[PDB]
Formats: C-alpha cells, structure tokens, sequence
C-alpha cells in the first residue's frame, strides 16, 4: 500500500498537526494575558524583584502537537551578581549534572533583608519550591483573574494546588493551562524552578535547556529547509498519543534529533521516512545504554531522571510498536 512516507506526512496533517484555527487562538490568548499582567505588576508588585513575565514553550514556536492546551510564563527573578551564585550540580554532594544550586553569598556582609528573596532562602540556598510558593501567594493575594477575563472575554480560575496554573477558557469548549516557571539568570546560566522528580533532590534549581535546543533546531531547519521540526513533532505526537511512551519528553527527543543532525547532512522532504526511522533507532539504542547526552551540554544525562526499569520499559514499547505500525500511527 503506501510508503512509510506518505503514512508520515499524512499521520502528521491528521494527528500531529495543530489545526490552524486553534493554534493561532490559543497562542493568541496567551499572548493577550501576558500582556496584562504586564500592566498588573507594574501597578501592584513594584516590590518584588521581578522582569516582566514572557510566553515560552511548544505553543509559542509552533512545536506544539495534536492539541493547542498549555504554554509556560516564565517568571524571571532579580538576583544581584554579588549577593548570589549558581552551583553546577556536578560540583556538588548531589552529584546532578543539569541541576544547580543557587548560594546566597556572605551574610555577615549583606544581611537578611538585602534582596526579598531572602525570605526563600532555606539554608544559604534560594529554595525553588519556596520561590513558587511565595510568588503563587504575592499573586494571589493582589491578582483579580474575574475582572482580567472580563476585560478579555475569557475565563480565567486558578487550579487547586498546581496553584501555579492557569486554566484559560478562551472560547465556548477551547481551554488553555498557563503554569508559572519562577526562573533565574546568573552569568549566563539560565535555571529555571522545574523540580527534579526524585524528593532529595528538591533544594535545586533546574538547567533551562529549552531555548538553546530548539534554537539550533530552528537554524538547522532554516539553513536548508529541512524536515527536522516535521520528524520531532511526529515523534511528539506519538509519544503523547501513546501511554507507555508517557515518560518520553520533548527535550528528550529533540536531543535525539540534534544528534542525529550531526551524522545526517540531508534533512530533505523525501529523507523524511529514513531520518524518522534513524531517530527511533537512536532513541532504542539511547535506552539500552541508559544514557541520553545532550547535544549542547554532554554532561547532562537526558534520562538520569528516570528509574532502570522505566527506561527498560520504554525500550521494550518502543521495540513491540515496530511490529505495531498502525498503534504507533493511530
Ligand atoms: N518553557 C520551558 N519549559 C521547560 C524548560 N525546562 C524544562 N521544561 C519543561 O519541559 C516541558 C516543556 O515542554 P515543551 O518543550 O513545550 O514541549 P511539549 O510540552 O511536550 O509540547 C514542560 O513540562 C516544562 O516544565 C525550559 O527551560 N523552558
């Protein structure tokens, strides 16, 4: 019957892509919002050491899939060079690539109350989890959702606790979830307060990798209008319309791209099929050693979050579905 590429491109246009009255809608009523909270932190948070919040995510650079229902907004924090330093994971007792520790430096000299962040400072360290609470109670404790949503005609309610997400009602039976990522730039590492899944790992800070990968993604695409956007989408859409693949990310399989990237020269339309297969490949053989290396950052195991048997899990799906072509397709 039909090529492996045409039930490619034709899985994508059904299943992958976004259709493209929803996709300009909800990114557009994202976009309203952010604006006003713009306007809403200038009048009632003059206090709090913030930049203005900013859209990020699939959703915004058009890597979204099947459905057009969440983006983040980036929740930049000001920290002074001198008061605070970032920790590379690897440097410490943790022994996490890709995680930090953000120090609150000589207290004697700057003392509690230089920075407002110092209230969620737990042990010399600025706390992820206690910035999120902080700034989820500062919000909610002067932030008027009802009157926003009126003015944009939608409606807008909070979620109950995931109290740092939106749950935006942009028309009749469309919805969107904006969540809140507190995040911190010092030097020129970018974290951002997304937690480790493990517990003991919770007093750090999160290795911001979205922006550098989907940048040179973009300028790989660019370059020579090649297809490797087309394949990551596919693959995202697979793994999100499949559940035992439900512990597969983004991140994840756009590094299996970028790899892949490096070996193949020749991302043309018609390269497609074998460039899809080449990446599930890669992502089997990822598995079996356990070890996914980002592109931009070696160091940084892609899987070192996930347990032995999870990944052992995810290959054996991944192995079954070869012979199940039409699951993995729909
Ligand atoms: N926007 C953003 N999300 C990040 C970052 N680091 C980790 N994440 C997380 O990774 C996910 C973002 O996924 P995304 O790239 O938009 O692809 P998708 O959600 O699968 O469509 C969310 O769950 C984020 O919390 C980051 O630096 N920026």
């Amino acid at each position: 019957r039909m090529s492996l590429q045409e039930k490619l491109l034709t899985y994508y246009r059904n299943r992958a892509a976004i259709p493209a009255g929803e996709q300009a809608r909800a990114k557009q009523a994202a976009v309203d919002i952010c604006a006003e909270l713009r306007s809403f932190l200038r009048a009632k948070l003059p206090d709090m050491p913030l930049r203005d919040m900013y859209l990020s995510g699939s959703l915004y650079d058009d890597l979204q899939v099947v459905t057009a229902d969440h983006i983040q907004l980036i929740v930049p924090l000001v920290l002074e060079q001198n008061l605070w330093s970032c920790i590379p994971g690897e440097d410490t007792i943790m022994n996490v690539p890709g995680f930090f520790l953000v120090r609150r430096e000589n207290p004697e000299y700057f003392p509690r109350g230089s920075s407002y962040w110092d209230r969620c400072v737990v042990g010399g360290y600025l706390s992820p989890k206690t910035v999120a609470d902080t700034f989820e109670k500062v919000v909610a404790g002067s932030i008027n959702w009802p009157a926003i949503g009126s003015l944009l005609d939608y409606v807008i309610r909070p979620a109950p606790p995931e109290a740092l997400t939106l749950e935006v009602q942009y028309e009749r039976d469309k919805h969107l979830f904006i969540d809140f990522l507190p995040s911190v730039t010092l030097g020129d590492t970018v974290l951002v307060a997304k937690p480790h899944r493990l517990a003991q790992y919770d007093n750090l800070w999160r290795l911001s990798l979205r922006p550098a990968e989907t940048a040179r993604l973009r300028a790989l695409d660019q370059a020579d209008s090649g297809c490797r956007s087309l394949c990551l989408k596919i693959l995202k859409a697979i793994c999100k319309s499949t559940p035992a693949l439900g512990h597969l990310t983004a991140s994840q399989l756009t590094n299996v791209i970028l790899h892949l990237a490096q070996e193949e020269a020749d991302w043309s339309p018609d390269m497609l099929a074998d460039r899809f297969l080449q990446a599930l490949r890669g992502l089997i053989s990822y598995l079996e050693a356990g070890v996914l290396p980002s592109a931009l950052n070696p160091k940084v195991n892609l899987f070192a979050e996930l347990t032995p048997e999870e990944i052992d899990e995810l290959g054996y799906t991944l192995y079954c579905s070869l012979s199940e072509p039409e699951v993995l397709l729909q």
